[PDB]
C-alpha cells in the first residue's frame, strides 16, 4: 500500500464538513455524536475518558496510524462491524490523504 502525506489544506474543511459534524480534534472537545479525536493518533480504538464507545470499537483495539486510520475511514462501518460511525467514509484517494494529514497537522 502507499499512504503518502500530501497536503492537509482541504482536509481541514473536509474534516469540518465530514468528521467535525459528529467529532472534533480539540482539547476540551465535547463528544457530540462521536468522541473527540484530539491526538487519537497514538492510542487504540476506544480510549477517550468519557465516551465509553461501542463494545465493537473497544474490543477491536485497533491502533490509529495514518495507514490504519485510512482504511478505517475509507469504510469504517465495514472495518468495525458495530461502530456507530454513521459516516460517509473517505473512499477517494486524495481527499482521504488530505484528511489523514490534516488530522496530523491539527494534532499529531
Ligand atoms: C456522525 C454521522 C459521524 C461522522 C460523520 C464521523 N464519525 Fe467518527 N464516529 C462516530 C461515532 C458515533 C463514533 C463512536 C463509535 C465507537 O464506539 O467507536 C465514531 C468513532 C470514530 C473513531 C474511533 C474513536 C476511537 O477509537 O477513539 C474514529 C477514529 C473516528 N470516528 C474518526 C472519524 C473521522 C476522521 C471522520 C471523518 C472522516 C468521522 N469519524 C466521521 C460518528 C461519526
Amino acid at each position: 500500500t502507499e499512504f503518502k502525506a500530501g497536503s492537509a489544506k482541504k482536509g481541514a474543511t473536509l474534516f469540518k464538513t465530514r468528521c467535525l459534524q459528529c467529532h472534533t480534534v480539540e482539547k476540551g472537545g465535547p463528544h457530540k455524536v462521536g468522541p473527540n479525536l484530539h491526538g487519537i493518533f497514538g492510542r487504540h480504538s476506544g480510549q477517550a475518558e468519557g465516551y465509553s464507545y461501542t463494545d465493537a470499537n473497544i474490543k477491536k483495539n485497533v491502533l490509529w496510524d495514518e495507514n490504519n486510520m485510512s482504511e478505517y475511514l475509507t469504510n469504517p462501518k465495514k472495518y468495525i462491524p458495530g461502530t456507530k460511525m454513521a459516516f460517509g467514509g473517505l473512499k477517494k484517494e486524495k481527499d482521504r490523504n488530505d484528511l489523514i494529514t490534516y488530522l496530523k497537522k491539527a494534532s499529531e
